[PDB]
């Protein structure tokens, strides 16, 4: 029993964590094979900032401009290239605790962990959620830079975030592995907000069934809804709108515990309504968005 | 900038993890050196575990009635001992992952991170404390038994908790590597419940300092209390009092912050009385008590071991 935000087990991605220097500037990079992938602002200077021009900067490099530290051993560059946002920095010794592993692009709503680090070296490893503005509300300081989030599936890892940087609201934004950035945003010191931060739905309704798996029916009652009248009320209360694509994916859950989507969706709903009432859910006094229908079946059977 | 509840990194732990049977209960066990770690309730059956005689139930056990596989992996025991309520199973092959470690108890209110394991194969890790009562509250299925608690310093492993069992109220309970519970427990089926759970209050007051840290400062006033004034509301609101070594323990956090302990206590104490009712502090609508002041400086701070 219990419900926890629970992240992966964390040694396979500590084994591939690297420190990237160029210049005065230091950030994390992930040693895969012979391949080390970091951000490329990594060759910025603070004067570079506000409009780097990146092929530019790039081309005036040497291979051993790039300092690249596995614990005490310097790994020694013999190539480099861009791609999208992320450098590809190649050496000359493979890493010999590459895990299998996969770079995948994540959808807003998927949860991931972060295995935050310095100077090449872990710090922590927390549980977190692609937000809906393509966000994700992390816990990072300068020199974070290059550390990843990830999935395990069995004994594949799948890198889906490289951290870039922090925005001005306290927000954190990033690429995936290919280097593309979640949702509007460029590694730039340029003006740039991240659109509305809404409460994903879809989360939220799973971790009501787990709630109800682990014993606690308190919040539900006898009405049900449309999909569409549940929407219209739950944008009111900056509710990512829940689609039948959403619907047909609750439905394991639906199954498990005998209630009906729709009917969680009313009682959703109230909840939105009432509050807590001074009750908690899962020992929550809100309402939870970072577990995914498929988190809930991890953790509860 | 940003806080979460963050967990050691677990990849020292990961590769000590085993999967340990004795008849037809299998659980974890933890491989270091020479030796296996485990609960000694593994060696019981349901009809045992009503009222075990764990010496005479070790007597009749021999040492292949112990089967322990490092993943793939067979590992032959070569010898067993208890020690209170651990089992300590003697292997012939040294882990040759086995970290720099040592086994310490710590105390309610400390904070640890548990690498929970099913079949010595490890699925989540997550951060949590050690409750007043002695319980702790874990996220655990069955096949958990055996799942250890860690904090790491440096290169260090401090091993602090061992999982035993599940109380009827979905609270865990378990011991330290040396087999001592934690809590007023014992290893067999019987009607247990914990105590009454309070707060942690040096805990909160840690996390309103990461509040603070992190630009969320609304709660703060303008006035001071004292402690024997703020403790009688502590003890109302079933909080753990507050003592002068916390106050020194959050030291640091007062200065590097600029509120006083005491003047964060009015702010804790004005929260007991009137409350939040859905509104937050770093995005929560409760007051956390799983951050140690040292969980609060190592995060804002970039400790890296
Ligand atoms: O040596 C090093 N130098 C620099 C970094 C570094 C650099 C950045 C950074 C990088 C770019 Cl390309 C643009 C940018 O702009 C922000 C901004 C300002 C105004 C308006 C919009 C925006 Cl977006 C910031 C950063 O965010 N972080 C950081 C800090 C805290 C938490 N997480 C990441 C660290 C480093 O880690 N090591």
């Amino acid at each position: 029993s219990g419900f926890r935000k629970m992240a992966f087990p964390s040694g396979k991605v500590e084994g591939c964590m690297v420190q990237v220097t160029c210049g005065t500037t230091t950030l994390n990079g992930l040693w895969l094979d012979d391949v080390v992938y970091c951000p490329r602002h990594v060759i910025c200077t603070s004067e570079d900032m506000l409009n780097p021009n990146y092929e530019d900067l790039l081309i005036r490099k040497s291979n051993h401009n790039f300092l690249v530290q596995a614990g005490n051993v310097q790994l020694r560059v013999i190539g480099h290239s861009m791609q999208n946002c992320v450098l590809k920095l190649k050496v000359d010794t493979a890493n010999p605790k590459t895990p299998k592993y996969k770079f995948v692009r994540i959808q807003p709503g998927q949860t991931f962990s972060v295995l935050a680090c310095y100077n090449g070296s872990p710090s922590g490893v927390y549980q977190c959620a692609m937000r809906p503005n393509f966000t994700i509300k992390g816990s990072f300081l300068n020199g974070s830079c290059g550390s990843v989030g990830f999935n395990i599936d069995y004994d594949c890892v799948s890198f889906c975030y490289m951290h870039h940087m922090e925005l001005p609201t306290g927000v954190h934004a990033g690429t995936d592995l290919e280097g593309n950035f979640y949702g509007p945003f460029v590694d730039r010191q340029t003006a740039q907000a991240a659109g509305t931060d809404t409460t994903i739905t879809v989360n939220v309704l799973a971790w009501l069934y787990a709630a109800v798996i682990n014993g606690d029916r308190w919040f539900l009652n006898r009405f049900t809804t449309t999909l569409n009248d549940f929407n219209l009320v739950a944008m009111k209360y900056n509710y990512e709108p829940l689609t039948q694509d959403h619907v047909d994916i609750l439905g394991p859950l639906s199954a498990q515990t005998g209630i009906a989507v729709l009917d969680m969706c009313a009682s959703l709903k109230e909840l939105l309504q009432n509050g807590m009432n001074g009750r908690t859910i899962l020992g929550s006094a809100l309402l939870e968005d970072e577990f995914t229908p498929f988190d809930v079946v991890r953790q509860c059977s």
